[PDB]
Formats: C-alpha cells, structure tokens, sequence
C-alpha cells in the first residue's frame, strides 16, 4: 500500500494518552485492488510552490514514491486538558539505511511548521526496522486539536481542515534519494464509525 520496494510503511498513529487514536494506519490483503491514482496537478495549491513543494518534488521524482491519505480522523476523547499527544511511525526496509524524515504542516498552502528527523536502521526478524515512537506532537498541532475539537458541528471541523494539510519527505540521509513522500488531507469522522484512511497513489 503505502511503500516502495526500498521502504515500506509499517504502521502510523497519532494519539493523545492521560489512549486516544485521531488517525491509525496499520500494515497483507486477499482480493485487495491497486490504489487508485489522483492527479498531483490537483492538489499542488494545497503545499507552497516553493523549493520543498510538491510540484518541484515530483518533478525529480521518481514518481513511485508519491502517496495522497486522506484521513477520517477521531476527535471525540475526554470524560480533558494535557495529555500527552504524540506521534507514532515505523518504516521497514531489506538494505541497511539512515532516514532524514521531514514533515511539513500547512495552513492555506503555506508552511507553518517543519519538522526533522533522523532514524537509523535496527536489524529485527531479518529485516531493517525504522521506529520513531512517541515523537511529541509539536505545539502548534496541540492547540489546533485543542481548538478544533471545540468545535459544536463536524461540518465546521471539516470546514477547518480543508485548509490543513500535511506534506511527509522521507529521504535515505547518505544518498539524498528521495525514498517516500506523502501528502495528508483531513476531514473528521464520527466516534461511531471511529478513524479511517484511504491511500491513493498520486500520478502524473
Ligand atoms: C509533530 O508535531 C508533527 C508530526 C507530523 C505528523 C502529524 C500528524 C498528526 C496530526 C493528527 C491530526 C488529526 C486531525 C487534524
């Protein structure tokens, strides 16, 4: 799904604990189709068309390392104020490598928050495991969700997130090769139904 041959997405969670899920991504299916393809050209104004900007990223490419998540997210926790809120990645990979992974956030296309990481490779059950657990939730996310989850109706929390999206790079340190680039959009979920995704490939 969401992965190369050289590095795939294990698992990706962001939370708040006193644990609460707002999205979960989990990874084998039978039957299961290709990801459908959404054209790049159409959310190019959803990043800033500076350096680091989708357009300029794909243009080096390669093409396959490009993703587009739409998140489904849950926002219906408490009985609440602090909390840890946190952010939880693994990647895995069969060659041994070090990992620069860059988030970007972004309010109306511009960037308002980078974020860079480095994690080296860990050999586990025969394979290179990369695990950026319970990385802190940086400020600017925590009193947006404080906010937003304010908020009496879900239409207006999806009219808020249509302006927030989140542009991931994660790139192979020595190399500088691009290995992963995904771009996130948010709408809210009902408790009800709880946190759900859908990975497109994004194409060209
Ligand atoms: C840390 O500060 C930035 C890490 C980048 C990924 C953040 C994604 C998690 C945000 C969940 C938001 C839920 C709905 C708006």
């Amino acid at each position: 799904g969401l992965g190369t041959a050289r590095l795939q997405l294990v698992e990706f969670s962001a939370f708040v604990e006193p644990r609460h899920l707002f999205v979960h991504i989990s990874q084998p299916s039978p039957g299961a189709p290709p990801l459908e393809s959404v054209d790049v050209r159409q959310i190019y104004d959803k990043f800033p068309e500076k350096k680091g900007g989708l357009r300029e990223l794909y243009d080096r490419g390669p093409p396959h390392a490009f993703f587009l998540v739409k998140f489904w997210a849950d926002l219906n926790w408490g009985p609440s104020s602090g909390g840890f809120y946190g952010v939880s990645s693994q990647y895995e990979s069969l060659e041994h490598m070090t990992l620069t992974c860059s988030s970007k956030v972004c309010s109306f296309g511009k960037q308002v928050v980078e974020k860079v990481e480095t994690e080296r490779a860990q050999l586990e059950d025969g394979r290179f495991v990369y695990r950026l657990l319970r990385s802190p939730m940086c400020e600017y996310l925590v009193n947006f969700l404080h906010k937003l989850r304010q908020l009496p109706e879900r239409y207006m929390m999806n009219s808020v997130l249509e302006n927030f999206t989140i542009l991931q790079v994660v790139t192979n340190r020595d190399t500088q090769e691009l290995l992963l680039c995904t771009a996130y959009v948010f709408e809210v979920s009902t408790s009800e139904r709880g946190a759900q995704h859908h990975i497109y490939r994004l194409v060209r």
